[PDB]
């Protein structure tokens, strides 16, 4: 099987994640044939020489997975676009363009984090554009540190003063550019299978779930897909009346 998540929003803040995600993988990704991870790993990213521990504990972990045989790869979502190549060094992922077509079990797929398919938000799409643009991004990472997470705070909250879905026709252009018929991405927070038509004939769009109360991944055999929801920490089972 290959695993794919997404929307984990990883954060000091929310320890309960980070324990559900490194359970994830110490057990289920170890026996994958390869993990994807489609994006917004992190609630925020400003740069790879942040200091910050979670940063290298989750490398960390994700290094013991690629260690144990397991290939790990990355599609930056449109919180931690700035993942760079030292933290794929440390934690031995493979940074991904934001389309990637596989090959599962001889059913071609696309993968990409989904955010730019949401094009009816042309509010965030200005956004992104912006910080995608290369010499802004290169600007902002010779900042000092500091300064850095000064302006992320502040635009943290200044975004906080309702994720848009996908578009789709947007979708259907992107099946059709790449000649597919199954599309996994995340982003849009909305779990589900969605059937429709791309280049003449049946097609799917799957969409993972974000890690807000429980765990999501999509597992991708050569016999199904499946979206699959799970509890972050071990639930103890202990033990009514007729
Ligand atoms: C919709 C959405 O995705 N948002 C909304 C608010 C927000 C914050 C963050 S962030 O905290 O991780 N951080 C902000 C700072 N940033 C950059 C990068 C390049 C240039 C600039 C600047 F300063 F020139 F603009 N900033 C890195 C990312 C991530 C996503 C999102
Ligand atoms: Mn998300
Ligand atoms: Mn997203």
């Amino acid at each position: 099987a290959t695993l794919f998540i997404a929307d984990l929003h990883l954060q000091t803040e929310e320890p309960a994640i980070t324990a559900g995600f490194l359970r994830f993988l110490q057990g289920e990704a170890r026996q994958a044939d390869a993990l994807y991870i489609l994006g917004d790993l992190f609630e925020a990213w400003i740069g790879d020489d942040d200091p910050n521990p979670l940063h290298q504990q989750i490398a960390s972990a994700i290094k013991a997975v690629v260690d144990a045989g397991v290939p790990c790869y990355f599609i930056h979502g449109n919180r931690d676009f700035l993942v760079g190549q030292r933290f794929a060094r440390q934690s031995g992922m493979i940074l991904l363009a934001e389309e990637e077509r596989l090959d599962l079990y001889g059913r071609e797929v696309l993968i990409m984090h989904g955010d730019t398919l949401c094009t009816d938000d042309q509010g965030y799409l200005a956004f992104r554009a912006k910080v995608h643009t290369p010499w802004i991004q290169r600007l902002f990472l010779a900042l000092p540190l500091f300064i850095r997470h000064r302006i992320a705070a502040r635009m943290r909250a200044d975004s906080k003063a309702e994720i848009m879905d996908v578009n789709p026709q947007a979708v259907v252009d992107a099946m059709e550019r790449h000649h597919v018929q199954w599309l996994i991405h995340g982003h849009t927070h909305r779990p589900a299978v969605h059937e429709l038509q791309a280049n003449g004939q049946p097609a799917w769009r799957v969409v993972l779930g974000a890690w807000h109360s429980e765990g999501s991944m999509v597992k991708v055999t050569p016999d199904d897909v499946e979206l699959i929801h799970f509890p972050f920490l071990e639930e103890n089972l202990y033990f009514h009346h007729h």
